[PDB]
């Protein structure tokens, strides 16, 4: 990765062996569950390409995954590589190269051109444009891994209120839709598809009621 | 984080692995117990709200709770922005603009940005002021997801005293009543919910014994 | 906590996700054995009272003895105040304010203020001084909450004299009673209390034998 | 190894504790499953020679692929000195030798040699060399070591195609065919090798669909 | 502790959590096993005395061991007072004061004068010399804690020759008699209590042969 | 240890626990097996003749091999003697006096010592001159605790030449002959004692042909 030190400059150094080990046990025990992507984030935090890379190779098994991530990155950098057409010319001295979308990917980038790209003048911040490529893939995945649907999250007749709420969230974050839609999901759902008892309380708050009052509300139910 | 580094000077730094899966654990094996929100405090120290996000958004399950959490962010943002309105006008040069309630959440503000912030000259605790906030949100949790109440602690016949002490200051804690109420249960109930026996020894002790003399007189009864 | 970096100037930075494990397993395991204590202050090495109070409000459980310790330290805090009047007054630039006893527990100082205290020159250690209120309290617990008097260890007629060596010295150990006391307990008591054999060989010894000397003499008996 | 400091200067330090029983344990767990060479190069960031003779000489057992490790890296060691022919001569002052393979292998090259070559301007990258030779013959290792053929891939008539999906990918990572040969079995193979159903449901996908669309349209089959 | 940091200055730190631990657990696992001599000195390197305190507190239990410690350390203090006699006086500016032997053994010092020794012009290695006494003190327990005699020490009839010379050396370790009659045991009872068969062997080799000789001698008996 | 730090300097620090714990464990785990030897390497890098003795020291049981090693580096230290005899004078200001065997191994000289020759112009690499001896001496315990001679290891009729390759390979590692003879042990012990099916098959290669193409020859034998 890349950090700023304690003098305010930014350097080079090593992924810990500690960062590694915790990425691959993460994958393997939780799988693709939604927590796994802002792990991801943070283990990966101030990463080259060729950091990145390395977290996502020394992945084993969860290969049809790691396949869809490949295609997911090879289709964002044949987008970059459109909207940033690479000019011909003999670079100059004190000038970095424009990367294309393969060099963003660390697949045709050395490590110093990396480092040269992310410490420029202005920063060409290519660990974190690699990075967002890589969560798309990985929300593509959760959703693909994802077994059950919003629709189908409904309360049992003796189930308490806030195990069905945990339940519907879970579920909601799996989802792979805008946050407007989201907000309709709460809206709608949640009190539509609660149990008998429970959803006439709650029909009795009226709208704009919070999940707090919801689940202080529903309790004892 | 940021932390005062070996000259005196802040510095920008990615969350530690061991700090991650030290809170992810926590969350796993005490759920939401009081002490989990002095861990979370501690495991937090000089957060930037990316950190603070990261956090939270590492924790599955519990989404009832979570979602919980995000609302009350969602108050206090919208009294901050009520508080301190955002003053139109472009920003100059060597100056920051002036952070919204989401800023501080950091759903709308960069890394750097915050950055900008809590190093500014004064500085910005955008970081602690978001924490505050979340604080507020799990001491909500944390009385929304406790079983008993201070009004049914009740000392056993056969139960020592130290045991009854231990249960009664437990469930004080998770109460959300301010100190000057939790003086009063003190004075009132401990004494008054204590068995025949010990409740006569400490009747004869009278006002303003401390609490190590209270178990000190009833050890052997 | 504060510690003397790689200069010579003293810097914070917060506890570490380690040492906050290390004292709740401490707590957990040992509860409030004697040797808690000097772990308890290898730990909070540097702290200021934030720190101090994030170790204390980190421990579950044992709410008895946590607010029997919160009642020691406002006893100290009180007797500061008296011996230390705050006199009013506008601060001067460049000038601290005077600690009261909640500032130096910590609840009504920030953390800059305690760092503006400890680095000042002359500094004002409030972190050892909190410290000091905490080792009292834990003092009391250890008291309060050891089974056995030191008048009641007896060697075993079967008993390695080894064995009843370590009872005593455990015990003695845990009992509140100043050096003078504790060396009259180990020049009448270990030698009167032993088992009639070992008892004899030891009289024979006389006044002013090492424990070593004691310890080889009853060896085989 | 050799890292960025936090000045910029590059300094040598010795293998980790850590790195070194990670990379031990990786070997003992995985054996040489694919995944274990980015693992090796992870772990060996920065590594001088000496440091990556540590890590392949603290294996025990795997003998045999050891060996073919050592043959592979004197044929490497071999080539470069027939392209690198050394020149005979006293060595200037401020100059450095020129090293042949067995240096870059460090079999005949001192610490300090590595470090002088490592560090000279321009830099002479013995490490990443070495480092690119192991790799050569870890990735001999692998296949050898691959059970399956990719041609053997074969969906099951009620294997899930998610199932059959990991399986094709798992073992044409391990196989040691070019990229564009690897395009063609996944052009070819993937969608010849499934079962009738999945398959008839993949034809009438057509050319050029993605894996994500495939896996979508084979799911409740 | 007290270490050379990255400058060539010396600075003071607490000693770390896995230090504690460490220490803790051999103790706890090992006892008074020779090799948990040099393990304190290499956990305790660069110690102050309240360092040194802290180690020898933390351990529960084995209190007649180091209450044993504590009487050796008083008679090394008594010993250093009568040698070292303090002269009465002030102090003068950018001068430290004279120790005794108790501001040796850290109970009447301050952490700061014990910086202020250890880092003077000449330094006073007040570590260095507590650590001295506190070794005297465990050699004299672990001899006391030694089951067995050097001279019990015999060759069984069917025991490997490298059993037995395993045996021979963890009870000769144990001894607290010099080199030269260590000398004379390895010379005189290893080859005089070996088994006929073996003792016979080493008879004929005579006398100086190598311990490895002797081993290769016995080997097939 | 001794590591350039972050400037180029060199600076002294103590061991590490995990160090120090990584060795422990290595001995009592695996024993004398080859792999120790580079792993106490790496463990040892930078260390000064006291850090070494630390080491060896902390070692329970094996003290047969132990007493082994201490008798090889008093050869060593004999051997550095009469090389190097050290020459009567006072010793000037700003020069450090003639290492003797003893110094070097750590038995006669202190710690200060050892960082004087260890940093000298030009450096007296007293650390590495003692690891060399040390290692000498493992390699003395590796070839006496090895079980099996390479003229035994013969393929079974049914076992597949890639484990009896692994064992071949294993075995000629404790052996203690040169590289020449292992050179010789390979070319032709290798093919004649394997079975006779393979060794017909190997037979037929002929002279020259490489590990990897016997162990693809010999695979579905
Ligand atoms: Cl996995
Ligand atoms: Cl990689
Ligand atoms: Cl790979
Ligand atoms: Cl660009
Ligand atoms: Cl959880
Ligand atoms: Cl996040
Ligand atoms: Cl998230
Ligand atoms: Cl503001
Ligand atoms: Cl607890
Ligand atoms: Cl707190
Ligand atoms: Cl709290
Ligand atoms: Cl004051
Ligand atoms: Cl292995
Ligand atoms: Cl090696
Ligand atoms: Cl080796
Ligand atoms: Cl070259
Ligand atoms: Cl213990
Ligand atoms: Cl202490
Ligand atoms: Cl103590
Ligand atoms: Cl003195
Ligand atoms: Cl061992
Ligand atoms: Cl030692
Ligand atoms: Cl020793
Ligand atoms: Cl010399």
């Amino acid at each position: 990765p890349i950090v700023q030190n304690l003098q305010g400059q930014m350097v080079h150094q090593a992924i810990s062996p500690r960062t590694l080990n915790a990425w691959v046990k993460v994958v393997e025990e939780k799988a693709f569950s939604p927590e796994v992507i802002p792990m991801f984030s943070a283990l990966s935090a101030g990463a080259t390409p060729q950091d990145l890379n390395t977290m996502l190779n020394t992945v084993g098994g969860h290969q049809a995954a790691m396949q869809m991530l490949k295609e997911t990155i090879n289709e964002e950098a044949a987008e970059w590589d459109r909207l940033h057409p690479v000019h011909a010319g003999p670079i100059a001295p004190g000038q970095m190269r424009e990367p294309r979308g393969s060099d963003i990917a660390g697949t045709t980038s050395t490590l110093q051109e990396q480092i040269g790209w992310m410490t420029h003048n202005p920063p060409i911040p290519v660990g974190e444009i690699y990075k967002r490529w890589i969560i798309l893939g990985l929300n593509k995945i959760v959703r693909m891994y994802s077994p059950t649907s919003i629709l189908d999250i409904r309360q049992g007749p003796k189930e308490p209120f806030r195990d069905y709420v945990d339940r519907f969230y879970k579920t909601l974050r799996a989802e792979q839709a805008s946050q407007e839609v989201k907000n309709w999901m709460t809206e709608t759902l949640l009190v539509q598809n609660a149990n008998p008892d429970c959803k006439t309380i709650l029909k009795a708050l009226g709208p704009g009621a919070t999940l707090e009052e919801m689940m202080t509300a529903c309790q004892g139910v």
